[PDB]
Formats: structure tokens, sequence, C-alpha cells
């Protein structure tokens, strides 16, 4: 599976951020989005999106903190390779 393309984090405030991407080429059941404070290994929330969703708004983040977001395309048993980006509030 092809990973989501043109992933951009925009509209970042001290506590919120908007993640946007382009839908993968291949048909997929959904996208798994995982985000958390970059250097805290245990801080990882995963959201399962449906194939139709192309953006996700995150709130209640910590100010002046570096975060990492990772996205994977899914289709049954299969998953794409993860694509990751960092952003700072």
């Amino acid at each position: 599976l092809d990973a989501p393309s043109q992933i951009e984090v925009k509209d970042v405030t001290d506590t919120t951020a908007l993640i946007t991407w382009f839908k993968p080429l291949a048909e997929i059941d959904g996208i798994e989005l995982t985000y958390g404070i970059k250097d805290v290994p245990g801080d990882r929330t995963t959201i399962d999106l449906t194939e139709d969703e192309n953006q996700y708004s995150i709130g209640n983040l910590k100010p002046d903190t570096e975060y990492e977001v990772s996205l994977i395309s899914r289709r049954g048993d299969m998953s794409s390779n993860p694509a990751k980006e960092t952003f700072t509030t």
C-alpha cells in the first residue's frame, strides 16, 4: 500500500494543530494516525480514520512542545510503510 502523500501540519496554536494529507492512490479501508510528544515513547494516541477523511484536528496539546505524527494506509491485513512528520506548539 501507498502511504498518504503531501502530509502537512497547519494552523498550529499553543494547544491545537490541523493535519491534512492526500488520499493514497490505492483503495484502502482507512488510515491510522498516531500522535504524541516526540521524545516521550509512551505518549502515543492512535485514531483510525475512514478512507473518506483527509484531515484531522487535534486539541488539548501542551504548549511549546515538539510532537510527532505518523500515518499508515490500511487495507485488511496490509498496511503501508509509515510516513512521519514533526511540529511544535
